[PDB]
């Protein structure tokens, strides 16, 4: 029956064509022939065309807009006219054939794994099969079978499906069709299950509370026991050092007493605020991190307390009494846990009364240790204001009381009742906090907790105002908010008081207290303010104000004092003060009239310093002082946080004890800041004791400084440890501690800056004075030392005295080629900096000095050192006078020789106290016999006996290998003893003196004299190699575990190896034929030493690196071999002397490779650490240097010929080079400012002299004058003096290095390398020796065996090695486990997510919501941080690799339970399902980085394609961290919660201030826009904030976070901005006002956050409000700071800002004008209004001719061109705005061409000023310049038409004309815009596109209609609105261009089509122009077929914009 088959057929055709069923577009078209071979029969070739056939009943309608037509008519005629029955069999096989037919299908959007994006799947559901189908190609991508599905899962917005079994994850697709998705496949999954036939109980958190509180009172009680006993002291003595080192252990023991009892205090305060709600809702964690930083903080003060107490009793005074406060406080700690614990019945009063109780202990502690400076009147003061506020809130409580009673309903008044009781309950604990808190209120942590307890009582009483309006409007709800005002007020008198003594000065004020302070605020407002002339007048006028009312004062007062002396200087002060007002006043003045000239500016700021210096002098100097004790309060607050992060980390990383992760770096960054920490409490404490003494102040300054960076380091590491720790509590205590330190240090360096400009410059007088008190101390040590009795201090041992004593020495060297350097840069206040750092290093060395004289026993010892030591430091105070000489007065070559001079004579000094010291010996005594016999071979070389020449010469070869022997014995002596490498250095001594008596031997005996001078080249070659030698040797006798000393002494070795080599080979006559295998077994064994102790790299080039070195020299290794072997079998000498030769540079090679690679398996051992390789590599140095001086001793010598002569400078010049390179790479890499100085004027100097040399030496080629010899070695000096103060200076210990440290498994995976090596080097040597017996007899048979043996040795060593490099191949396991860890983790999410659907995740009960928003995001920050580095190792080196993806696994777990967890409490799940789908995508996306990095591998030699997979690998990754980041930071501000916003500024503060710099990519301008906008940005929000405030609360939220943000991205382009200024001082202005501007920030961002979470309180939005006026004013001062770079110009971005404006205002006047409201004032003519257009363009085009001829130069006659150019445009746009008001609306077309006209005017003005700004002082020929004129003439053709248009609009008779001519130019511009592709800001959608593209079809008929029309009226209309439509057209397809989702073929053939009809129309525009002019019937007929044309254009728009979407 064919009528089944039909209905098939139709089925069949049903699905196909309604979309209901998945098909390609190919098979769609098989299906419509077979349609049109069914209902159209047979095709007809030409009656198929296109355009009759429908197609919408004819192909899938998802698919008929693909518009294949033609392709599905080709089809047609292919598919024949063969029978239709057949055609419906063959529809019925094919709908068969796929296998998507017969089952339901769904368009479900799938998320791509790896991105935050979507994709949609047409998901579809079978019988059997569950299968994913892509949309595009709608085949199978991947297939499920129903059996294997376990539990699905259904969301009204998502459905999840698992199976568990096959792919380990699960299936995660939302929809808004699940419901019925899942309930589909649960059906058919069911079909396939019947075709088989057969309160007491404490909660959790409570419970862990209970453990932390349990474990915190353990340590509390055997913290208890110690006290008891007095611990002990090492004995000391009377040594005055000795004194001081007791008062410093005492005063930091105060210190750090102080500090915990601070950290006590607020951990009470903080249990008390945090119990304060009820159970089952308090954050326990929280509670178990203040109970841990109360238990860990007292046992560090018990180990305080009992080193104070032992301390006080070597003195007089009893340590009993402390003694007893201490546990008493232990005491009461211990009575407080007992009373917090959770289990515990107790009611709150007990409690409450613990903690008070506590509180009492802590004062009555901090009495006895004399810290509690809080004066007792304050306390007093705190006590009496919170008790009137209890009283108050007890008034409060009777009023509600009151109301209770009166009012009736029930459920009504037992809500009052509740409010009455919970207001009495939070001023009672109100009472207590402060109670806690009053002893220890310094701390900001504690008035934070105690202004939280106040927010606590403000929020009860608001809820019982609340509660009284519950009630019916009676006089008691007055009596209740009269009640409601007192308890608000007297909340915050408390508050306030207290703010107050937050930052107390001191206690006494002074009697010009507030007057001084006054006039250093303004003072700071006018410095901080360069650059911005009008904010400088303002603060300049308050400022003369202020300053006149205190001359007036000062007047009064000495009218009032009666002495004639004191009277007479007091007015004399007066008379100071009024001088610099006066002088002041006029320089503002001047200011004012000349704003834009920076010199008035310079001179204002020199003005307002000038009226601080005098009034320091005409009071007190009460400005100095007062920024210096705002210093102390930050450096003691800055201690103080440091010692409590200290305790936190020692408490935290003791239980994991793991040797691996984050936590020994952080260990190690703790005891560098345990070290740093008392010398910054030191110098507080010299500064608090002497308020006059600049040298304490300075002192303090820099102590500070100096604690900043190790400081940040802590920060760093504690941030980066928290994920890590896995006791919640201890990781909570070390997050807000490491918060707090940031802060601190942020504030720190705030601080210290301002005092660093506020206290003058160093003078370096201070320096001299420290010198001498050094000179002074240590002539009472040698007193001492005469009275017998100089005793060490405790942490002194004699071994580290001299390693000090060597380090110091080095770094105060370094510190005089500074020095020098600074003067020579000439008259620098660096000249301070460097004589303060020389002073530093000097008091090191006389501390080692003493201590080294302490150790040792010996009378004499200590005398010489003793005298050593004070030579040194008089020498020094001689340098020091000289340097303040010479930096008083520049231009003395006289004073540059005297201070080189000096130079010397300490550099010596130096050297001698060194070699002083009696532990190193010998090595003097062996240097001086090489200089010894070196001097005897120096002149006239004559031999003193012939002997034997030939047997003397073998005497000579056997003194060669003796000395080869003794250098061997002195680098393996360097593992051993000192006295080993001693007796080592003198055996190589005697055994040199040997060798070179041999070496003298034949300098003489040799017949000819150029072998003569042969050998006496290489003898001083070898004689100052031995000396490099020797004197390394000395640097490992003064320092005998540092590896990089041993490293260099290996490399000297080789040196000297290589210089008998370069004799023997040269000089020695080459008769035997075997001298070459004697140098060969020379280096062997030579480097078979460097060989055996693989700790630091001898090497830079990789570990991969290495491997390929490896192999090319065993291939060579190989060659050689061969050709030795084969030459001697033939008898070969030379050729075998040479493939020896090559043998054995390949050996070497290898055996370099080989310990490199040792060395690097070595550190990529996880536990092991790596260091960061110093500055300049040392051997190179050492290898260029000894170049160097070889080159300018062979210049020296007095025989000059032209091939050494040439040959020498080549030599210079190429080591000079690379000199110099080095140089610059090291000041690229330093972070001291001082060293980038220093660095470059090093590299200058040498250049310099390089330079000189070259020149004379070019001046003496082929000349060989005498004279010109003589110039040359003139010359020859000042490059060695400049190299040898580079060599001085970057010795410096801090360049160095750090070594690395190895793990023991390292060392245990490194083995294996060295032991193949090693054996393989003995059979290399065995078959050297084997090698020279063939070459002595010719053959022999077992001779050859063994070599054969030998070889095959070598090639099975070589194979083992390369096995073992192979086979390691350091980071490629832990990335394994990595990759397994993140897959766990991504399997936990994925069953969380799925648990999630369906309802079933359970919200933990512990902690609260927030806790978890911050852990997951500083998990989110390491992650962040460590993904770039990671790529950067997976692209160079192997190690970092391996340490790399194990941080970031490390970090990847606890994120994924804080994510479930926050997830968890979360209640909207779609934001729950965001958290998790976010996190999600960071695991998967971390996990292909793993894959790439680990194909990848740091393996120089991966393919591009692996690559790139790496690159988009990190950027998936970035974008992610990203989103994440953004969805936890809105979500955490959407609530008030306010941190991670002062975190991250803080941060960024912090960021901002250090880091790497390397003169970055772009230019000063476009930084200075981009940062310009940014701050404009931040001022309008933080001014939207403030109407918000008032306005809607709920709105500080997000505004907040938008401010952190914008700050963020201000502080990132702050540091490039910086370093690439012009101008050093002015990136220095942007930086320290970019910080200023970050404290602002994080002060308004806690009081909006504290505002948000308590809307309605008066006050709270009040300090808002006022912190928001200090931003702004922040804000203001930092785009003045960015006013002041000169380059481009403030003045363009305003200028083009301004003239932006201009254009809005010219577009509200189209909308007017064409609305018709712009109507016209009376008769206003328009003639006259004429006459003031031509003349304002007139002056416009002057303005613009003399802008492009100021466009270069200063920034000054720049800023008034632009000035005046936007003054005239403005001027020419309401003239034209008056002329069209003039014009009627009667016409409104004309007045919208006139505004048009005007506003395209203003367009090009603007353009012009954008490319004025690229082009500002340039060179004559930059392309910009060119631009600029391209600008200025298209502004002159806007003008030339606007011109044009006014003078021909006069009259009617050519509105055509112009408005047509205006039309075709603007068309015109707008095509010459798509001339230069630029993407436009915004990117529209193909709605707009057809709107437009319809307005140029009616703007096209209108112009024909127009065009026949020859009527004025119509013909400026159609201009009009077509010019309109066409630009907006173009503008909208420019949009749709540069927009990524629009794909590049199509973009193309828009612009194409886009092009096409612009073109058609400004063709009939001139053809409706040529209509205009001659009648043209025929022409107007034409317009027609252009018209047709522009159709068409129109058509193919159409097409392209209905292409995208």
């Amino acid at each position: 029956d064919p009528v089944q088959l039909n209905l098939l057929y139709v089925q069949a055709r049903d699905d196909i064509l309604n979309g209901s069923h998945p098909v390609s577009f190919d098979k769609a078209c098989e299906f419509a022939g077979f349609q049109c071979q069914i209902q159209f029969g047979p095709h007809n070739e030409q009656k198929h065309k296109a355009g009759f056939l429908d197609l919408k009943d004819f192909l899938p309608k998802e698919y008929v807009k693909q518009k294949g037509e033609r392709k599905i008519f080709q089809a047609h005629k292919n598919c024949g006219q063969m029978s239709e029955i057949e055609a419906k069999v063959r529809y019925v096989k094919l709908a068969r054939s796929l296998k998507t037919y017969g089952v339901s299908f769904f368009l479900v959007k799938e998320k791509m794994k790896g991105k935050n994006k979507l994709v949609p799947r047409l998901l579809g559901i079978t019988k059997e099969c569950v299968m994913r189908v892509d949309e595009k190609t709608k085949e199978v991508i991947q297939e499920w079978s129903l059996t294997n599905i376990k539990r699905w899962a259904a969301s009204p917005k998502s459905f999840t499906l698992d199976f568990g079994d096959y792919q380990d994850g699960y299936y995660s697709v939302q929809t808004t069709e699940g419901e019925q998705i899942a309930q589909l496949i649960a059906g058919y999954i069911d079909i396939i299950l019947k075709k088989k036939k057969s309160m007491p109980p404490l909660t959790s958190a409570q419970q862990a509370l209970t453990g932390t509180i349990n474990s915190s009172m353990q340590a509390v009680q055997a913290a208890q026991a110690t006290l008891d006993d007095f611990e002990t002291l090492p004995p000391l003595g009377q040594d005055a050092a000795s004194k001081a080192w007791r008062k410093n252990k005492m005063d930091e023991s105060k210190h750090e007493i102080h500090s915990q009892v601070d950290a006590i205090t607020a951990g009470t305060a903080s249990v008390v605020n945090l119990t304060a709600g009820d159970p089952a809702e308090t954050d326990y964690t929280a509670v178990g991190c203040a109970v841990t930083t109360i238990s860990s903080n007292l046992t560090e003060m018990s180990r305080g307390v009992k080193l104070l107490a032992a301390l006080l009793e070597d003195e007089g005074g009893n340590g009993r009494p402390l003694l007893q406060a201490a546990k008493g406080l232990a005491g009461a700690v211990s009575e407080l846990l007992r009373s917090a614990q959770p289990a515990s019945a107790e009611p709150r009063q007990n409690l409450l009364l613990a903690a008070g109780n506590v509180g009492q202990a802590s004062g009555e502690l901090l009495q006895q240790i004399g810290e509690s400076d809080t004066d007792p009147h304050f306390q007093d003061v705190l006590m009496q204001l919170a008790n009137a506020v209890a009283s108050a809130a007890a008034a409060l409580v009777l009023k509600a009381k009151s109301v209770a009673q009166r009012t009736e309903d029930s459920g009504l008044q037992t809500q009052v009742i509740a409010a009455a009781t919970q207001c009495a309950l939070s001023t009672s604990q109100l009472v207590a906090c402060t109670k806690v808190v009053a002893p220890t209120i310094s701390s900001p942590v504690c008035q934070e907790q105690l202004v939280e307890a106040g927010r606590l009582v403000a929020k009860a009483v608001e809820g019982c105002v609340s509660a009284s309006q519950a009630a019916t409007e009676d006089g008691q709800l007055l009596r209740g908010v009269g009640a409601a005002a007192t308890a608000v007020t007297q909340a915050l008198n408390e508050l306030l008081q207290h703010v107050k003594a937050h930052a107390t000065g001191a206690g006494p004020a002074g009697r010009y207290d507030q007057a001084t302070d006054t006039i250093l605020t303004v003072t700071e407002n006018i410095f901080s303010s360069m650059g911005d002339a009008g904010e400088m007048v303002r603060q300049a006028r308050i400022l003369a104000q202020a300053t006149s009312d205190l001359v007036n004062a000062i007047k009064a007062d000495a009218e009032g004092e009666s002495d004639l002396e004191n009277s007479r200087k007091l007015l004399s002060a007066a008379k100071i003060l009024a001088d610099a007002t006066a002088k002041m006043v006029e320089a503002a003045k001047g200011a004012a009239a000349h704003p834009d000239s920076e010199e008035q500016q310079q001179r204002l700021r020199e003005a307002a310093e000038g009226l601080r210096m005098a009034t320091n002098a005409a009071a007190q100097n009460a400005i100095k002082k007062k920024l210096v004790q705002r210093l102390e309060h930050a450096a003691k607050q800055a201690a103080a946080s440091a010692t409590q992060t200290i305790a936190a980390a020692q408490h935290a990383a003791s239980a994991p004890k793991a040797s691996a992760g984050p936590q020994p770096l952080l260990v190690q960054s703790c005891k560098a800041v345990a070290e740093q920490i008392p010398l910054l409490v030191q110098g507080v404490r010299g500064s608090q004791a002497q308020p006059d003494s600049p040298s304490a102040q300075l002192a303090l300054i820099a102590a500070s400084q100096s604690f900043l960076q190790p400081g940040g380091k802590m920060v760093a590491a504690a941030k980066a440890s928290v994920p890590t720790i896995q006791d919640q509590a201890s990781a909570m205590q070390l997050s807000q501690c490491a918060k707090n330190l940031g802060t601190a240090l942020a504030e720190l360096r705030t601080a210290a800056q301002k005092a660093q400009e506020a206290c003058g410059p160093l003078e370096m007088d201070s320096a001299l004075s420290v010198v001498q008190n050094l000179e002074k101390d240590l002539q009472e040590i040698k007193a001492a030392a005469r009275d017998g009795k100089l005793k060490p201090l405790p942490g002194e041992t004699m071994e580290k005295c001299t390693q000090d004593l060597g380090n110091s020495t080095k770094a105060v060297s370094s510190a005089i080629a500074k020095l020098l350097g600074e003067i020579a840069q000439g008259n620098e206040n660096y000249a301070g900096i460097a004589a303060r750092d020389v002073a530093g290093g000097l008091r090191s060395l006389a501390q080692a000095a003493r201590g080294v004289a302490a150790l040792t026993s010996d009378p004499a010892v200590q005398a010489i050192v003793l005298d050593t030591a004070s030579d040194v430091l008089d020498k020094a105070s001689s340098l020091i006078e000289e340097a303040k000489k010479a930096s008083g007065h520049p231009g003395d070559p006289e004073s540059q020789q005297r201070l080189a001079q000096v130079a010397k004579a300490v550099t010596q000094a130096l050297n001698r106290c060194v070699s002083c010291l009696p532990g190193q010996r010998d090595v003097d005594n062996a240097l001086r016999a090489v200089g010894d016999a070196s001097k005897r071979l120096l002149s006239d070389l004559l031999p003193p006996s012939t002997g034997t020449f030939q047997e003397a010469q073998s005497r000579l070869n056997e003194a060669a290998a003796g000395l080869n022997q003794a250098a061997t014995e002195l680098v393996q002596a360097s593992r051993g003893t000192p006295q080993d490498l001693a007796r080592a250095s003198g055996r190589f001594g005697q055994d040199f003196s040997t060798f070179l008596e041999a070496g003298v031997e034949m300098a003489g005996q040799a017949p000819s004299q150029e072998d003569r001078a042969q050998v006496v080249s290489n003898l001083k070659g070898i004689s100052m190699s031995s000396s490099k030698l020797l004197l390394a040797a000395k640097a490992l006798s003064t320092d005998p575990a540092s590896p990089n000393l041993k490293s260099q002494l290996a490399a000297a070795a080789r040196a000297v190896t290589d210089s008998i080599n370069q004799l023997i080979t040269m000089c020695t006559q080459q008769a035997p034929g075997q001298k070459e295998c004697d140098n060969a077994l020379r280096q062997l064994e030579t480097v078979r030493e460097l060989l055996e102790n693989p700790v630091q790299p001898i090497n830079d080039m990789s570990y991969f690196g290495c491997l390929d070195s490896v192999m090319e020299n065993s291939k060579v290794l190989g060659e050689a071999m061969t050709g030795i072997s084969q030459n001697a079998k033939n008898g070969n000498l030379p050729e075998f002397g040479d493939a020896i030769a090559t043998a054995s540079k390949a050996l070497c090679g290898f055996t370099e490779a080989a310990a490199q690679a040792a060395y690097l398996v070595g550190v990529s051992d996880p536990n092991s650490q790596a260091g960061q390789q110093g500055l300049v590599e040392p051997t190179q140095f050492a290898r260029a240097n000894q170049a160097i001086q070889m080159a300018c001793q062979s210049l020296g010598e007095p025989g000059c010929t032209q091939a050494q002569v040439l040959s020498a400078a080549t030599i210079v010049a190429k080591h000079t080079s690379a000199l110099c390179n080095s140089c610059r790479l090291a000041s690229a890499r330093t972070a001291n400012p001082t060293a980038k100085r220093q660095f470059v004027q090093s590299a200058k100097e040498v250049a310099n002299s390089t330079a000189n040399l070259v020149k004379t030496i070019k001046a003496l080629d082929g000349d060989f004058t005498e004279e010109n010899r003589a110039q040359c070695r003139a010359a020859t000096a000042p490059l060695l003096e400049a190299v040898d103060n580079l060599s001085a200076f970057a010795s410096n210990p801090e360049f160095s290095s750090v070594p690395a440290q190895i793990s023991p498994e390292g060392r245990a995976a490194m083995e294996p390398i060295v032991i193949s090596a090693k054996t393989m080097l003995e059979s290399a040597g065995g078959l050297i020796q084997t090698a020279r017996a063939l070459a002595v007899n010719p053959r022999d048979p077992p001779r050859w065996s063994v070599l054969a043996g030998h070889s095959r040795t070598v090639s099975d060593s070589i194979k083992k090695l390369i096995t073992s490099m192979r086979d390691k191949a350091p980071g490629q396991l832990e990335c394994e486990t990595a990759i397994a860890a993140l897959n766990s983790c991504l399997r936990d999410l994925d069953q969380a997510s799925l648990a999630a659907v369906s309802q079933q995740l359970a919200p933990r009960e512990g902690i609260s919501q927030e806790a978890l928003h911050t852990q997951m995001l500083t998990a989110v920050q390491e992650i962040s941080h460590l993904i770039e580095p990671l790529a950067s190792a997976a692209r160079a080196e192997a190690s970092q690799l391996g340490h790399k993806v194990s941080q970031m696994a490390q970090y990847f777990e606890p994120l994924t339970l804080a994510a479930v967890g926050a997830a968890s409490k979360t209640l909207s799940h779609p934001q729950q399902m965001a958290l998790l789908d976010q996190t999600k995508t960071l695991a998967e996306s971390a996990l292909q980085l793993l894959y790439t990095a680990k194909e990848a591998g740091g393996n120089p030699k991966q393919a591009a394609h692996t690559q790139e997979a790496l690159e988009e690998a990190v950027q998936m990754m970035t974008e992610a961290v990203e989103d994440l980041t953004t969805t936890l930071n809105e979500a955490a501000s959407a609530a008030g919660v306010v941190g991670g916003m002062v975190d991250s500024i803080t941060q960024a503060i912090n960021q901002l201030d250090e880091g790497p710099m390397g003169d970055p990519e772009g230019s000063f301008v476009d930084y200075q826009t981009t940062m310009v906008r940014t701050a404009k940005a931040i001022a309008v929000t933080v001014q939207e904030m403030v109407t918000k405030s008032n306005t809607s609360p709920e709105e500080l939220g997000p505004l907040a976070n938008q401010l952190t943000s914008d700050y963020g991205r201000l502080a990132s382009q702050a540091k490039p901005a910086a370093v690439a200024a012009e101008n050093e001082e002015i990136g220095a202005h942007i930086k320290h006002r970019v910080q200023e501007l970050g404290h602002g920030c994080s002060a308004l961002v806690t009081k909006a956050g504290a505002l948000q979470c308590s809307p309605s309180d008066v006050y709270t939005k009040k300090e808002l409000i006022e912190c928001a006026r200090r931003v702004s004013e922040k804000v203001s001062h930092v785009l003045a700071a960015l006013q002041a770079g000169n380059r481009g110009t403030q003045a363009c971005i305003t200028a083009a800002s301004a003239v932006s404006g201009i254009i809005a205002d010219l577009d509200t006047t189209i909308m007017f004008a064409t609305a018709g409201t712009l109507n016209r004032e009376g008769a206003e003519t328009f003639a006259d209004h004429r006459e003031g257009i031509l003349k304002t363009a007139k002056v416009l085009v002057e303005d613009t001719k003399v802008l492009v001829q100021n466009a270069a130069g200063s920034q000054e006659k720049l800023a008034q061109a632009a000035q005046s150019s936007v003054a005239t445009i403005t001027r020419l746009a309401d003239v034209v705005k008056l002329g069209a008001a003039s014009l009627g609306a009667e016409d409104p077309e004309t007045q919208v061409v006139l505004i048009n006209a005007v506003k395209d005017v203003a367009k090009a003005l603007g353009d012009l000023i954008s490319a004025t700004k690229a082009a500002a002082g340039k060179v004559g020929d930059d392309p910009a310049v060119w631009q600029l004129k391209n600008s200025a003439k298209v502004m002159v053709t806007n003008v030339t038409s606007l011109l044009k248009t006014v003078k021909a609009v006069e009259d009617e008779a050519t509105k055509g004309t112009r408005a047509l001519e205006a039309t075709t130019e603007h068309i015109r511009q707008e095509l010459a815009v798509f001339c230069s592709p630029e993407p436009p800001a915004k990117t529209s959608t193909p709605e707009d596109f057809i709107r437009m593209t319809k307005g140029i079809t009616m703007a096209t008929a209108k112009a024909v209609a127009a065009g026949n029309s020859c009527r004025q009226e119509d013909v400026i209309a159609t201009a009009n609105l077509s010019r309109r439509a066409i630009a907006d057209m173009l503008r909208a397809c420019k949009e749709a261009a540069f927009h990524p989702e629009v794909a590049p073929d199509v973009r193309l053939r828009a612009l194409h089509y886009g092009r096409e009809c612009a073109n058609g129309y400004l063709e009939l525009l001139d053809h409706v122009l040529l209509t205009l002019q001659k009648p043209n019937p025929d022409l107007k007929q034409q317009l027609t077929g252009h018209s047709k044309r522009v159709a068409g254009s129109v058509t193919e728009l159409i097409q392209a914009a209905e292409a995208m979407k």
